[PDB]
């Protein structure tokens, strides 16, 4: 078992040392927290796990104006598949201010995700594999996480 | 699976609303670091699980004093086992600056100790349990972390 630490800018994604697969956790830590931040286009912060390949394993989008966070995936060079979205992006993030936390664990066939101490949702994938990289995107304006976003992964758990 | 957050004053402790079993994972974090603290006496800081019954499954000693990191459980009100002692502080806190995070998995029959992303050492359990409750000791002058340490617990893994 390991524990790796990544620093990831809003904007960019990092190789992880270590993939991350079934049974395995990753936390992004936000050192701040605006949920009064502008307007998204329509994101204001978007979270992900890659496959090496491309491909977006997960994709979380926190929507202010539209009040709630989307879970996607998306091929490659696909179209985006189906969209699960649960309302209400304030309340999951209730408890705790001037920071967050949003955890996913890969259970093989879905992603459970965690805001703080709240789980989420519990996203069926549309595409399985290895999280090889992850990524935080976000304007300096309009994010509602700092402009540098912690990762901590802890991988061969299984 | 669940997320717990707490929030520990340097010399108190917490109660776990999720117990920490085999499988499970702690990972405290301090929001600073000083390597160049005063001497222990004999401990700078000390993370510490707990049984619900008082016992001191795994005690985590750091003593700058001494250069060393020292293991070692207790039952409730007993005398303190056999200590364990990986050299060197400052060499498992290398890499990272001002911050720092140690994580401890309960593989069952031992406690895995990470320091970052250094794995410090593969504690062979003295006394087992469930772990209950965790704290954080230490002086508001010579510990080596935060006056408060965030903890977050990864249960219900197994
Ligand atoms: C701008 C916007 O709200 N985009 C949404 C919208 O789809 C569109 C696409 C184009 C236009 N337009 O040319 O005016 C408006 C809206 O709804 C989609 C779902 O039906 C998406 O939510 C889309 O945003 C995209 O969502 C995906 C995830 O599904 C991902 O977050 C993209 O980055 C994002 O643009
Ligand atoms: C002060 C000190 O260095 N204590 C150490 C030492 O044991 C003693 C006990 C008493 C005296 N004394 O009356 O002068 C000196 C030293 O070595 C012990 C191991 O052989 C311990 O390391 C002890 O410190 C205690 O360690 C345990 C964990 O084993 C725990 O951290 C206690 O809080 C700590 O006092």
């Amino acid at each position: 078992q390991g524990v790796n630490i990544y620093n990831i800018s809003a904007g960019t994604s990092v190789d992880l040392a270590a993939p991350v697969t079934t049974g395995d956790i990753v936390t992004f830590f936000s050192s701040a927290l605006n949920l009064n931040a502008g307007a998204g286009n329509p994101n204001n912060t978007t979270l992900n796990l890659f496959a090496e390949n491309g491909a977006y394993l997960l994709h979380i989008a926190f929507r202010l104006q539209e009040n709630v966070i989307i879970f996607n995936s998306r091929q490659p060079d696909g179209p985006w598949l189906v969209e699960q979205a649960v309302s209400d992006v304030a309340n999951q993030f209730a408890g705790i201010d001037g920071k967050a936390m949003v955890t996913v664990f890969d259970h093989g066939d879905k992603y459970q995700v965690v805001i703080n101490e709240k789980t989420v949702i519990q996203y069926t994938k549309q595409i399985s594999g290895l999280t090889s990289s992850l990524s935080y995107n976000a304007t300096e304006e309009t994010s509602i996480f700092s402009t540098v976003v912690e990762a901590v992964t802890y991988t061969g758990l299984a």
